[PDB]
């Protein structure tokens, strides 16, 4: 598994312990062969579970999601996901990791992707080694895995919107559920129509996530609505999932605007990691998985891979080589390896505007490769009349940092600006000065 050039995918079903049995294993082992380790978590959530399960060994904690004071002669760094690749973009030293150990290795998120790229790619230059820690690699076709117990799976109609009868199975359930729900907002109509009917409803979102989910362990609940971000290790005590089998896919219409298309079938990867919320007890058999459509490969044309690519390609990898796509997942984006290379100044901006811009990685690469400057933010006001954001069926009015209140019509138009209130409130902040 350590040796150099060796990629290995710990493919082990959902919840077979790859995280709390296998991980403490390949660390301790990592110590004793003086590798230099880092250890890559999804989330925050994440990362704090897996400071108890290695609890003892030396690991250097690159997150403020746990409360530990260093050594400073830990060889083994653990941080998020996104963190490894924003600090790859950074001009900061990056150590050449010999060991990249990266849990949840199926999230789709376009700095996972990279990651996985970047890394890949030194593990095919025989520089370092890399285990990669899903139960659902790229390509999987099995959406029902192996479980710790049976799961009781069944293919049924789920609500999308409110309703008022017709699934009286969904609230005549006394445990509890967690459902998947393409979009925040459809979440928002759903959890409102299930508090009407007397549930306690949690509802998690990728911007609420390392928040919320203390929620359910610090409450008692009877619904937990959540996105796909739940696919990311999440761990619940509940006994049924019901999944309505849908997300929203980001998509690049003529290389000029992205809009969330959908909501349209999940991929296996995903039903399977949803599904795999449950059964994870193997003293409570007959856990309960509902699902409300079938599955495809729409990571196809995903606009996450070529965000991936926009990162990767500002990436230093050695002197002008680049870092490839994870071959697995290699072919769901048509790129051109460097065709998003900006230069010093453009790739600064192109960063500030992910980091501090909060922009989605798309959005950002089109305002540096304009040359336009951070806090220039005229762009925001100067596209053309379809490109309006409205909010509440009215445009959506900012008051500009030169005191002016004008019309939100972004020069380049990204749906996940304005996919949610919060979303675009944000994007208001920004269009107005604020960061
Ligand atoms: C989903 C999603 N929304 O926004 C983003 N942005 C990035 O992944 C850019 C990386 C991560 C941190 C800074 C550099 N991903």
């Amino acid at each position: 598994m350590l040796k150099k050039k060796q990629l290995t995918v710990l493919d082990l079903h959902p919840g077979a312990g790859k995280t709390r049995r296998v991980l403490p294993e390949i660390v301790r082992e990592a110590i004793k062969k003086r590798l230099r380790t880092v250890i890559l978590a999804p989330t925050r959530v994440v990362a704090a579970e897996m400071e108890e399960a290695l609890r003892g060994l030396p690991v250097r904690y690159m997150t403020t999601a746990v409360n530990v004071t260093h050594s400073g002669t830990e060889i083994v760094d653990l941080m998020c996901h996104a963190t490894f690749t924003s600090r790859l973009l950074q001009p900061i030293r990056v150590p050449n990791y010999n060991l990249n150990i990266m849990d949840e290795a199926h999230f789709t998120d376009p700095s996972s992707i990279a990651a996985r790229g970047y890394i890949s790619t030194r593990v095919e230059m025989g520089e370092a080694a890399a285990i990669f820690m899903t139960a659902t690699p790229p390509g999987t076709r099995d959406a029902f895995p192996d479980s710790n117990s049976p799961i009781m799976d069944t293919e049924v109609e789920v609500p999308e919107r409110a309703w008022s009868s017709g699934f009286d199975w969904v609230t005549d359930h006394s445990g509890k559920t967690v459902w998947f729900v393409p979009s925040v907002r459809n979440g928002n109509e759903i959890a409102a129509c299930l508090t009407k009917a007397g549930k306690r409803v949690i509802q998690l979102s990728r911007k609420t996530f390392e928040t919320e989910f203390q929620k359910t362990k610090n409450q008692e609940w009877d619904f937990v609505i959540t996105t796909d971000i739940s696919e990311m290790g999440a761990n619940f005590k509940a006994d049924r999932v019901i999944d309505s089998r849908r997300c929203l896919k980001p998509v690049i219409l003529d290389g000029e605007r992205v809009i969330l298309a959908g909501p349209m079938p999940v991929t296996h990867a995903s039903a399977a990691q949803r599904r795999g919320r449950i059964g994870r007890n193997p003293n409570k058999p007959g856990d309960e998985y509902m699902y409300g459509g079938g599955c495809a490969e729409t990571d196809e044309g995903h606009a996450h891979w070529l965000e991936a690519r926009m990162l990767l390609d500002n990436i230093y990898l050695q002197d002008g080589l680049i870092a490839s796509l994870y071959r697995p997942e290699a072919d769901k984006v048509a790129a051109i390896e460097g065709e998003f290379k900006l230069r010093t100044e453009q790739r600064k901006t192109f960063v500030e505007l992910m980091k501090r811009g909060d922009l989605p990685v798309w959005l950002a690469y089109q305002v540096a490769s304009a040359g336009i400057t951070y806090t220039d933010r005229r762009w925001c006001f100067d596209g053309t009349t379809n490109n309006t954001i409205m909010e509440d069926s009215v445009p959506a009015e900012v008051w500009t940092k030169y005191g002016e209140k004008r019309v939100l019509k972004p020069r380049w138009m990204d749906a996940r600006v304005c996919s949610d209130h919060a979303a675009l409130k944000s994007f208001k902040e920004f269009a107005a000065g604020k960061r």
